[PDB]
C-alpha cells in the first residue's frame, strides 16, 4: 500500500499571497476530501521554502541528492517566475508532473519542451488581455488608458496590464500607459489630469487604496459622473488590489461612494456555493490560529492549489487505467490538459496547452444611493465571450450612459 | 594523497567554438604543465555535454545525486548564457568555484550573490564597448554606424555591438544600427548605401565572408579610399569573423586587396611567444587526429580554459596557506579575483569583480601594394588606454587621412 509523495515549493515570507502558511490549509483541505478516488493509497507532502527565487531549485535538488536519487511524485509550485522556471525544467527532465497556480509569465506557454511537464492551474497574465479585449468588443470601445503601479520586484500589475496592452496592439486598439510606484509619494493629480485629456476609458491595477485615491481625485475633477469608464482589476481576487469597497470610515466616505458609481471592478468569476464557504472559513481558521490575521484567506492562489490536488488525482486515475504509474509524469500531465472539473470555487477548465482558461466577473455599483455593488457581467475564457447578466436592475446612474472617444 | 575533481561542462556539438572536442586539448595541456605547484596531488576531470542549454544543469545535478551528494571541487563552464546561469547559481549554493571563458552576458557582472562564485576568464561583451569608446576618444570620433548580423540563437554579434552601442549612449556618441541575418540573402547594397549617407565610421561584426562582401560593395562605391573608417571585429580571435584576410583566390582578389586598405580588424591583443606556438600546434594536432579539420584551433575560449586551470591552481595554493581547503569554493574564487599572471597567450588580469580585463590589438594594412597586414594599435583594459604602436611605417595610404563627420 504505497504513498504519493508531493513537494510543495512556496515562499516562507507570509508577505506573499501564495505563502506556505496561507496556502497549506487549502492543500490539506483538498487532501482530506480526496482521501474520502485512487486505489487505497495515502499522501505524503513536504513544504519547502522557495524564497520565491533560487531556493526552490536548491531544495528540490538537495532533497533528491540527499535521498539517494529519490524524486517526488508530484511538485506543487513554485509560483514566482524565476523560481518556477528551473524547477519546471527539472520536472521535464525527471519526467515529473509539476502543477502550479503561478508561472503566470507568458514564456511559460511554450511547452514544446522544457515546459512540457507543467500545467498552470491559475489564469496566466495573458488571460486578462483576452478578457479585456472581449469587453471592448462588446462595448464597441477601441482606446484606453492603462494605469498601473510598478513593483520592480514581481511587477504583478505591470505584467497584467502590459499583457492587455500587448494584446490591444495586435488588435489595433490605441492605448495610453501610465506607470508609477506607490512606494513613493503619489503625484496622482498629474495623472488624473493627463487622463482626462487622453481617454474616456481607464483600466487600473494598483493597491486597494491607491485606487480609492485615484477615484477621489477624478471625482474632484467631476470625471466620475458617467463620461468616464473606470476599471480597477482585483488581481488574484485579493482585497489588497481593490474589490470595490469605497467605504473606509473617513472624511471622504460619501465622496467616495459617489465616485465609485463609475468604477467597475474586474474579479474572478463569482461563486457563492456553500462548499466554498466551508472552504473559506476553514482556511481562515488555520491561518488565524497560526498568528497572522490580515488580508483575505482565499485568493486565486489559495484556491488554485486546492484545485491542483484534485486535478492530479483525476489525472493519476486515468494514467493507472492506461497501464502506467505515478512515475510517468508526462503521461500524468497530458491527462491533466484539456480537462474540466468542479473546483471549490467553481469550474476549472484547462486548455489543450495545459493552461487554465480565465473566467471573470465585473462588479459595478447598481444602487448609487446605497453604494450597493453587484456583478453585472461575466467573461468565460473557454467560449471566449463576454456576457452581461440578464435582469440586473439599473434604473438610473452613470452606467446608463454610452462612453464616447470622439474627444 | 587526494585528487582535485573538476567537471567540464561544454557543448557536444563541434559547431560551437567552445566545444568539448576543441577545448579539452587545451585544458589537458594546462593540466600536464601544472602537474610539472599544489602539494603532491593529481587531477580528475569529467567532460559533460552542456548542450549549451539546460543539459548543463542536469548533468551537474544528476552527477551529484547519483554520487550520494558528492560535488566536484572545480567547475569549468558552461559558456552559453542560459546554460551557465543555473550552474553558477548552484556553485554559489554548494560553495563551489566556477570558472568560465563564457558567461559573457552583462548580467553576470552582478556578483553580489547568486554569481559570487563565478569568475570570467574571457573578456565579457561589455569589454568591447570600453575598448571602442577609448578608440573614439583617441581618434576624436563621436558618431558611428554599427553593422552586425543576427543569430536569433546566441546572437554573439548582436550583443558585442549592442554593448558598444549601449556604452556610446551613456557617453553621448550618436550611432546608426544596421541589423540583418546572413542566413538569408544579403541586401547589402541597400546597407552600404544607407551607410554612406549616414556616417563616416563603420563598426562591423559578421562572418569572414559577409565582411569581405560588404567591403567589395563599399569599394564598388569608392568609399574604400580613405574617407571612411572600416572596422570589423574578429569575435573571440576566430578566423570565422574576419581576420583581415582579403585574399580568397577568386575574381575579386585584387579588388578586395585594395578595399581592405581601409579596413581595420580588431582582435585580441597579439602574441607571438613560442610557448603559444607549441600550445597552438599541439591543440591543432589533437583536434586533427580526432576527425575535424576546419576553423582555427585556438580562439578566445580555447585559450581561456587553459588559463582557467592555471588561475585555479594559483588560487588554491593561496587558500591552503590560509588554512582552508579545496572545499571552500568562495575562498578560492576570492583568491581568483584581482589577480594577474602569464597565460599561454599573454597576460591575463582579473579585475576586483572577478572579470577578465580586455586587451585588444588593431590590425591594418600597412603595405597597400603587398596587402600586408600589421598591428598598429593596442587597447589595454586594465589601464584603459588605447595606444598606437610606435614606429609603424605607413608612408602613403588611406589611413593617413583624418575622417570627418561634418557631412
Ligand atoms: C473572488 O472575489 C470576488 C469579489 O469579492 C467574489 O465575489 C463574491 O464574493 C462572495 C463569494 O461567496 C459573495 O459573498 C458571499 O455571499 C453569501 C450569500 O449572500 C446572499 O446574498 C445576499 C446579498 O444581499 C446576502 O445579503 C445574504 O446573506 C444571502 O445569503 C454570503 O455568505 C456568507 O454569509 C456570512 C457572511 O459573512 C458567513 O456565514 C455563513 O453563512 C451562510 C448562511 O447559511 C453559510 O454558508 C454558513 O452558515 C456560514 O457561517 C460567511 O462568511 C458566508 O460566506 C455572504 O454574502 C458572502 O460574503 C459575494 O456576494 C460575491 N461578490 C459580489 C459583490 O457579487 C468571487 O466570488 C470570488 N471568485 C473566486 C473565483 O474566488
Ligand atoms: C588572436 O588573433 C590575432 C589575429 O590573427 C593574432 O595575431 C597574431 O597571430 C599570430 C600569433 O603568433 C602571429 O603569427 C605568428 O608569427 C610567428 C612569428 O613570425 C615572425 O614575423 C615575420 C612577419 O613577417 C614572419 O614572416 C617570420 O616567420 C617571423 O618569425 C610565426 O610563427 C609560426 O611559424 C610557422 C608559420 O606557420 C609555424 O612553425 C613554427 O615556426 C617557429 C619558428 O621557429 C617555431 O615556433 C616552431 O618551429 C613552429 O614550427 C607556426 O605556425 C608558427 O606559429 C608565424 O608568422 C605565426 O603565424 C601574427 O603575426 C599575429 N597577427 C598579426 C597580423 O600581427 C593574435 O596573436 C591572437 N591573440 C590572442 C590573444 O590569441
Ligand atoms: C481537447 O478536447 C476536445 C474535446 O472537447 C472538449 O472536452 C470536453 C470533455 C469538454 O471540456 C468540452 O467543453 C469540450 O468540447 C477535443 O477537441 C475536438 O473536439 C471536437 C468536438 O468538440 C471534435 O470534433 C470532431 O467531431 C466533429 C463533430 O462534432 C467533426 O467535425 C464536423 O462535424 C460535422 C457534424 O457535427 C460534420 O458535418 C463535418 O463534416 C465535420 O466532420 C470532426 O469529426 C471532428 O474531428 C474534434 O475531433 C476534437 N479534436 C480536434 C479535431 O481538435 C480535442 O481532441 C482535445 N485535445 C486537443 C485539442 O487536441
Ligand atoms: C585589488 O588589487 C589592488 C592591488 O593592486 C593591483 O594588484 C597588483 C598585484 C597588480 O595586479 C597591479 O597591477 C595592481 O596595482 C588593490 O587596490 C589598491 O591598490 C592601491 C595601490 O595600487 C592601494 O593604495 C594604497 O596605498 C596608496 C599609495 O600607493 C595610498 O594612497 C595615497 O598614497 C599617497 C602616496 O603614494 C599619499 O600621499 C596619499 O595620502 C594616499 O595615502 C593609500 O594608503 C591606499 O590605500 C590601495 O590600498 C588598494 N585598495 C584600495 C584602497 O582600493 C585592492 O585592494 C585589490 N582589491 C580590491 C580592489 O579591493
Ligand atoms: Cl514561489
Ligand atoms: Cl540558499
Ligand atoms: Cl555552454
Ligand atoms: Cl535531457
Amino acid at each position: 500500500p504505497q504513498k504519493i509523495e508531493v513537494l510543495v515549493l512556496l515562499p516562507q515570507d507570509d508577505s506573499y499571497l501564495f505563502s506556505l502558511t496561507r496556502v497549506r490549509p487549502a492543500i490539506e483541505y483538498a487532501l482530506r476530501s480526496v482521501e474520502g478516488l485512487p486505489p487505497g493509497t495515502r499522501f505524503q507532502v513536504a513544504y519547502e521554502d522557495s524564497d520565491c527565487g533560487n531556493r526552490a531549485l536548491f531544495s528540490l535538488v538537495d532533497r533528491v541528492a540527499a535521498a539517494r536519487g529519490a524524486k517526488p511524485d508530484l511538485i506543487l509550485g513554485p509560483v514566482c517566475e524565476y523560481a518556477a522556471a528551473p524547477v519546471a525544467r527539472l520536472a521535464s527532465h525527471w519526467d515529473l508532473p509539476m502543477l502550479s497556480a503561478g508561472a503566470l509569465a507568458a514564456g511559460f506557454q511554450h511547452k514544446d519542451s522544457e515546459y512540457s511537464h507543467l500545467t498552470r492551474v491559475a489564469p496566466a497574465y495573458a488571460k486578462m488581455g483576452e478578457m479585456m479585449l472581449a469587453l471592448f468588443r462588446h462595448h464597441h470601445w477601441s482606446r484606453a488608458a492603462l494605469v498601473y503601479s510598478d513593483d520592480k520586484l514581481e511587477r504583478n500589475c505591470y505584467f497584467t496590464l502590459e499583457g492587455v496592452h500587448e494584446v490591444f496592439q495586435e488588435e489595433g486598439l490605441h492605448t495610453s500607459i501610465y506607470s508609477f510606484d506607490e512606494t513613493k509619494d503619489l503625484d496622482l493629480e498629474d495623472i488624473v489630469r493627463n487622463i482626462q485629456a487622453s481617454e474616456r476609458v481607464v483600466i487600473m491595477c494598483a493597491s486597494s487604496d491607491t485606487i480609492r485615491s485615484i477615484m477621489l481625485v477624478a471625482h474632484r475633477h467631476g470625471m466620475t459622473s458617467g463620461d468616464y469608464a473606470f476599471f480597477n482589476i482585483e488581481l488574484f481576487n485579493s482585497s489588497s488590489y481593490g474589490d470595490g469597497s469605497w467605504k473606509r470610515g473617513d472624511k471622504h466616505d460619501f465622496e467616495a461612494k459617489q465616485a465609485y458609481s463609475s468604477l467597475q471592478t474586474v474579479t474572478l468569476l463569482r461563486t457563492v456555493k456553500p462548499e466554498f464557504e466551508k472552504f473559506s472559513m476553514e482556511v481562515k481558521s488555520s491561518v488565524e490560529k497560526q498568528g497572522l490575521n490580515m488580508e483575505d484567506y482565499v485568493n486565486m492562489f489559495v484556491e488554485g492549489f486546492h484545485d491542483a490536488i484534485l486535478l492530479y488525482v483525476l489525472a493519476l486515475h486515468e494514467v493507472l487505467r492506461a497501464g502506467y504509474s505515478k512515475k510517468d509524469g508526462g503521461k500524468i500531465i497530458q491527462q491533466t490538459w484539456n480537462r474540466t472539473f468542479e473546483g471549490i470555487a467553481g469550474q476549472v477548465s484547462i486548455d489543450a496547452n495545459g493552461d487554465r482558461y480565465g473566467d471573470f466577473s465585473v462588479i459595478a455599483m447598481t444602487d448609487v444611493e446605497a453604494g450597493t455593488q453587484e456583478v453585472i457581467g461575466d467573461y468565460f475564457g473557454k467560449e471566449g465571450r463576454f456576457e452581461m447578466r440578464p435582469n440586473v436592475k439599473y434604473p438610473w446612474g452613470p452606467l446608463k450612459l454610452r462612453i464616447d472617444e470622439n474627444r
